[PDB]
């Protein structure tokens, strides 16, 4: 094949640096034709699944019970088929029986190095130290393809706790030997003391959320530091979409005067920079599949569907031996293709990245909303003041969209009928995207609050959407 | 010599294990007559400052100014009278000329790995990639002297930022072979959350700073969670006094059922660990000699005090070529000794750990006072609820002291006359301790804000100060 160091259990050379000249960190595994990869990523799917087949019972039992069994993988056509997706439930339930880290961990206790995991039933991640090295060059590979360098300044602003975002991006950076700046957030009185740093420091890269970074050009607006002097050329994100998204990827671009960079999986998919945009195929994200197999899958069959075709990624980890994923379900609604790509990389896109959780979707009257299209339609709007709540109810059918809209403080300060206006306009441009009435009640200004972490729009609770609802009727 | 891996620049072997047996990581280092070290100490300090000359203009001007040049160093008595102190000052001036990390930075900008900091002017830390593996194997070392051991469940729980002390933690779990718990601290809503995940998971080790632990226990308690229930063999603490600290070192010890262990220096001399208990000399803290140079000095002329003595720490990086600190003046108060140690380490020792900042302590009636004899008087009384306050004010002399001081919810639920016999017999203990006219505000049980960080117990508030003597005096 001719790939670098294409070895199972992975290996990396920790002293490797890719040349100055080169936009490739791996030039043969990350440009190599696609069928080419696919005859080594089969060959490496033989081995994970013989690998988890000898370590993992909980494996063993789920394959067993779907009649699969390591030998039957002769194809990616029989992998679609025979082997049984892998459920975040099953991993819980997994979990409890065999504590702390459930019978898919595979490796001795011994070797597990960082213990992180889910919050918001929680599952604990058990990473071995081997895991760790694979995550760290891994993630390196992918910034280096973001313009990102050694000796760059790279702020990691995510919060440091069980959350592996910001470790991720941590492990990348030390790898890509650029100046790892883990200023971390979560905290009260962080983005204040973080522009500051920002404006003095003036680093290259910045990793986060989108929604963190347009908290923090307010933050740098209200403490009168303009964010484009931050010196920042890019800002990669993870965690939600945003980074794909068209009037929210522009709006972070034109504060900053940087690049925007989608990236991210899920965190038990670490690296979960597996799909992640580049310096020149900008838009969306490409699947390094030689990293993680992704699969863009019907959710009734679980099976790949055509390129140009929506779907849910569905994805196994190809360089793991510490709880290493096998098809995990994801339960996000993608699109994907094959077409040649700007930067050469011969890998399948996201081209509009991940639209969101399948089950965070809403229904009114028959047409089905994603949070993320509501978002996307009031951000590419000059009035809008940047923050929105959706009042949603899953316990009886919504006949109309009930919105709580911020105006920009610009529209305030101009009176009673510009707001008006606005909020008018507002449920216009929402009714003509998404082609079911919306009902708009606006805010004052900066009143909703702002995160540092994912945006959490939807209010499902419903006395809140009946109080709504009545006291928009009563207006 | 025969000391382990005894080389400048340091070079640690990142395979080496010591034996199950050992209770030493370097038995030679460690253990050899503290004279034959000394010989050692000196010979490291001359490539030190040597290394400083060549590499830091701070160092040079700061130095020839004094008339020092490193040749005159030929004995531990010449770096004393002849090597000017560091202030912090100095290192903000030398960052303020000479962006980001001042003149004494020494690597080039090339082999920066880790930017970190100061809050609360802040100070940026450069730490090189070669720095990073010193400070990680300096503290494996001294935490296999607390008992820590490989595959050790090691829960950090100090907030992952600018802060020094949660990283520090980490790095020496990730050499040790420990499993690193990284849960982090500072964002609301996590301490309910760690402890479930410190019930679940059963850590061996706790890294924080002493206020975290006793404000987690009353956590767990809420959380109708007991904190001995943790599975918790030691707790290990730095940031601020309170594991030397003989009310504060009980509670936390029978709260969790363990051991509390004092570690700690500055962020500004990472490995901060270089001052640090051990399993057996469990009081107080050893002085690590051959990981950074302790000298306890009086801060009138900077020199050694006799060993029984009180002085200010002043430090000197043995094993650092990024920021390397030289006789870095501590600005905190200590006592050290030099008798037999129970572990058999032949290092001094700080017995009552540090007291506190020189700059923290005010004066009434002309007795000084440090806010930690205050806090360990008030942990020693059984109705005493865990927090108080301590109301001055440095632009007036004091005659009497002003204590917001909150009674235990068993006190509190007894009645009227309870309370004002809680009152009555603080304000009596902290008169017979101090030698002062004290007197207490009583507040309601857990009013007072708890702290995942360092307790700034002091109110140097004039106009506050002038408001409680009023209202103390109509009562
Ligand atoms: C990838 C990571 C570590 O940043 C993360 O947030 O992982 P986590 O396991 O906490 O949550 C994963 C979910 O966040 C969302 N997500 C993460 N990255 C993106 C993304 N780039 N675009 C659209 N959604 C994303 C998806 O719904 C995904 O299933
Ligand atoms: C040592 C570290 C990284 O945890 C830390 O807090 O360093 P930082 O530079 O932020 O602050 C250092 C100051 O905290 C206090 N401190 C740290 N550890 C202790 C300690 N163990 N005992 C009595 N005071 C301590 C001292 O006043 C010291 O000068």
């Amino acid at each position: 094949s001719g790939m670098e160091e294409w070895n199972f259990p992975v290996e990396y050379d920790e002293n490797y640096l890719p040349p100055a000249d080169s936009r490739y960190w791996f030039p043969r595994r990350e440009t190599m034709p696609a069928a080419e990869r696919d005859k080594a990523i089969l060959g490496r799917l033989q081995q994970v699944c013989q690998y988890a087949w000898e370590h993992a019972p909980f494996y063993r039992r789920k394959w067993e019970e779907a009649g699969f069994q390591p030998s039957q993988l002769k194809s990616l056509e029989d992998f679609e088929a025979r082997v049984p997706v892998v459920k975040k439930t099953d991993l819980r339930e997994s979990q409890a029986a065999h504590p702390p880290f459930g019978d898919y961990v595979c490796v001795p206790n011994s070797e597990i190095f960082h213990v992180h995991g889910t919050s918001g039933r929680p599952t604990a991640f058990g990473i071995g130290r081997a895991d760790w090295r694979a995550i760290a060059n891994a993630h390196a590979r992918i910034m280096w393809g973001m313009g990102i360098r050694p000796g760059d300044l790279v702020c990691v602003a995510a919060v440091f706790s069980l959350y592996m975002g910001s470790w991720g991006a941590l492990a990348g950076a030390e790898r890509l030997r650029a100046k790892a700046f883990p200023f971390g957030a979560g905290a009260p009185g962080m983005s204040a003391r973080l522009v500051q740093w920002l404006d003095t420091m003036k680093p290259a890269a910045f990793y986060g959320t989108p929604s963190y970074a347009i908290h923090l050009a307010e933050v740098a607006r209200e403490e009168k530091l303009n964010p484009r002097n931050f010196g920042l050329k890019c800002l990669f994100f993870s965690g939600e979409p945003g980074a794909s998204v068209p009037g929210v990827k522009d709006r972070i671009e034109e504060a900053y005067g940087a690049k925007v960079y989608d990236c991210g999986s899920m965190a038990e998919m670490s690296p979960f920079m597996n799909v992640a945009g580049t310096e020149q195929s900008n838009d969306g994200m490409l699947c390094w599949q030689d990293i993680i197999y992704t699969e863009v899958c019907d959710p009734a069959n679980m099976r790949r569907v055509p390129y140009g075709q929506r779907g849910t990624p569905v994805y196994t980890h190809l360089e793991r031996t510490s709880q290493p994923m096998i098809r995990l379900l994801s339960g996000d609604l993608t699109l994907w293709t094959n077409d040649e790509n700007p930067c050469g990389r011969t890998y399948p896109r996201l081209p509009q990245g991940i639209f969101g959780r399948i089950d965070d979707m809403f229904t009114i009257r028959g047409e089905n909303i994603y949070p993320s299209e509501i978002d996307a339609a009031l951000n590419q709007m000059s009035g809008y003041g940047g923050e929105h709540r959706i009042v949603i109810t899953r316990e009886s059918a919504m006949d109309e969209l009930l919105l709580r809209v911020e105006p920009s403080e610009s529209v305030h300060a101009a009176g009673a009928a510009a707001l008006e206006t606005f909020r008018t306009e507002a449920s216009h441009r929402v009714q003509t995207v998404l082609g079911v009435r919306a009902k708009v009640e606006l805010v004052a200004p900066n009143s909703i609050a702002r995160t540092d972490f994912k945006a959490r729009r939807v209010i499902d609770d419903r006395e809140v959407f009946r109080a709504l609802n009545q006291q928009l009727q009563s207006s």
